[PDB]
């Protein structure tokens, strides 16, 4: 079986905990991305266009800073990367995560929590952006088990 890492970002740990129950379902190792410079509860206010999310959002080629690199991301065959939607799209940080660390050869599949957007299009944006990545469908976690995690992965044929 694979080797697997539970990469994820969170800003209030909705995402954690469903990366916990998804590293717990499969076995897998987690990875939380850190930001350098942690998220207020003013820089997470999607009322002010001058918030830092806003700001983000708005700018694509905005790469937050990550504080520590996941120094044997080489060693998995598999890895899941988990987010909050924001505006329909993956966190600016999930950018930063992916082209800092060599994902060639891996097999590679987003997951997320929101209140309510489906992943659909931040997994398609992820997916034109990285091209070349080895991309499965992922799914939703705002309500999971592992019985429902062991189904999506049995469907998507990642073991
Ligand atoms: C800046 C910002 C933008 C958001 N945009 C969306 C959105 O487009 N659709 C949605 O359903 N939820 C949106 N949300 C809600 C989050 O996706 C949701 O609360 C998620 O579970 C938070 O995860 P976390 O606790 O790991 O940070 C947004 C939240 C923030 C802070």
């Amino acid at each position: 079986n694979s080797k697997i890492l539970v990469a994820y970002f969170s800003a209030t740990g909705t995402t954690a905990r469903a990366a916990e129950k998804l590293g717990a379902a499969v076995g897998g190792d987690l990875y939380p991305i850190a930001p350098a410079q942690p998220y207020t509860s003013a820089d997470l206010d999607w009322n002010n266009k001058r918030s830092r999310s806003s700001v983000e959002m708005n700018d694509p080629k905005m790469r937050p800073a990550i504080k520590s690199k996941k120094e044997n991301i080489g060693t998995y065959d598999v890895v899941f990367i988990g987010y909050p939607i924001w505006w329909d799209l993956a966190p600016r940080i999930i950018n930063t995560f992916i082209e800092g660390h060599s994902l060639k050869g891996k097999t590679v599949v987003p997951f997320a929590t929101s209140g309510g957007s489906s992943i659909g299009n931040s997994a398609t944006v992820l997916k034109k952006t990285y091209p070349d990545l080895n991309w499965k469908e992922g799914r939703l976690l705002n309500r999971t088990d592992e019985k429902a995690i062991r189904a999506w992965l049995d469907v998507i044929a990642v073991k």
